[PDB]
């Protein structure tokens, strides 16, 4: 059912850890090999997250040892503040530092994650009323810009608050999430990728993207970040509207799933085989669907509908996109897309797609929920 699928991921990760050594996988680029970086992108945490996931599934120290080393790398990355002037602090540290604390209660890890939360919390522009996504403070173009991806960076702040009792975190967390819900989600339940606000007064300027097909289109990964993001924020904040928004976006997504069960990179481009896909968006949604259901009561007949939608998605990814552990392939699922608009890895492995695909599996097979919040929140 789910064991075989997890088995391939397990074997692939085992080979990868040895081959990658201390480096981090990002995306493939025209082949079955991952392009590695020295912990300098926004995705390094997904590697740490996959290693932690494999460790919890097998108990095999080879995975933990690898994950532990990535934690040391993140400590050094924070120390020399390298490529951290971004909102992705959550993506980077929730699945690495925070994960280790969620996994084994490592105090050193905990503090590393809290330290990361601090630097991120400062990304909040009291005026704009939002956590600046990309660029430096007051950038001449991105000072007041929010990307839907940012919702996944909030759990690190929400977690820090509960661990520090400091109300700062939660306040800024909810402010950004409500702000996103109001300006990133559209009236037909679709969503904008990013939204711009005046840095000075904070007024709403417009919604748009440089990644989705058009400013008014629906980039599937963006819709996915919203589905999982809003659901995650609904858990921490006990916010029913955020949960409703998650459900709305989920139904919008599901109604546009193609015949083979995996989505194209954008809902507004030609929905046919010649268009590029984004298996990572389907993977993210599977997790998001399960997160949503977990917040619903059994009497709610929609709960099982989302659980089944999730199962169907994962099975679809497995059957038509998953790689077998053939001793060479380095990715879990094929046909993810980084930047179709730009021709950058438009049909490749994406480390985030792999992580969510694996998180969905461990959630479905073991009930493991990733590292966005303390197990059992
Ligand atoms: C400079 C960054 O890396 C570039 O590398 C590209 C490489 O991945 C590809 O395989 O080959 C290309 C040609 O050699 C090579 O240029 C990418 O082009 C990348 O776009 C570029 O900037 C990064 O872009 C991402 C996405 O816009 C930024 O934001 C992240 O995006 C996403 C997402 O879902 O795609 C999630 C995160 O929340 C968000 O931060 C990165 O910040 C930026 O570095």
């Amino acid at each position: 059912m789910w064991q075989q699928a997890i088995g391939d991921a397990l074997g692939i990760t085992a080979r990868n850890l040895k081959k990658f050594g201390d480096r981090f996988p990002h995306v493939s680029d025209g082949s079955n090999k991952y392009v590695l970086n020295d912990n300098t992108d926004w995705t390094d945490g997904f590697w740490s997250g996959i290693l932690w996931l494999c460790y919890e599934y097998t108990g095999d120290e080879q995975y933990r040892e690898g994950a532990v080393r990535t934690v040391a790398s993140f400590r050094e990355r924070l120390d020399r503040f390298e490529n951290l002037d971004h909102h992705n602090i959550g993506f980077l540290y929730s699945l690495s530092a925070k994960a280790q604390w969620i996994v084994e209660k490592d105090e050193s890890a905990r503090k590393l994650a809290l330290d990361a939360a601090d630097v991120l919390m400062r990304r909040w522009r009291a005026d704009a009323g939002i956590i600046q996504a990309w660029g430096p403070k007051g950038d001449p173009e991105n000072g007041g810009r929010i990307i839907i991806d940012c919702l996944l960076n909030l759990p690190l702040l929400l977690w820090a608050g509960e661990q520090t009792g400091d109300p700062e975190y939660r306040r800024v967390a909810e402010a950004h999430a409500l702000k996103s819900r109001r300006f990133l989600v559209r009236g037909d339940d679709s969503s904008y990728h990013t939204f711009y606000f005046d840095p000075e007064n904070g007024n709403a300027i417009r919604g748009g993207t440089h990644q989705g097909n058009t400013d008014g289109s629906t980039w599937t990964r963006g819709q996915a970040w919203g589905i999982y993001g809003f659901a995650l924020n609904s858990r921490y904040l006990g916010n029913a509207d955020l949960l409703e928004t998650a459900k709305r976006m989920a139904r919008h997504f599901l109604a546009r799933v193609p015949e083979d069960g995996v989505v194209y990179w954008d809902f507004e481009v030609p929905q046919e085989p010649s268009s590029y896909r984004d298996s990572s968006a389907s993977a993210i949604t599977a997790c998001g669907l399960l997160e949503i259901a977990s917040q619903l009561d059994e009497s709610d007949p929609e709960r099982q509908r989302f659980i089944d939608a999730a199962k169907t998605t994962v099975t679809a990814l497995r059957d038509g996109y998953a790689e077998r552990d053939d001793g060479e392939a380095e990715g879990f699922i094929r046909r993810g897309s980084y930047h179709v608009r730009g021709g950058i890895s438009p049909d490749d492995y994406t480390i985030w797609g792999d992580y969510y695909y694996l998180e969905a599996l461990l959630r479905l097979e073991r009930g493991v929920t990733g590292y966005w919040y303390e197990r059992g929140r």
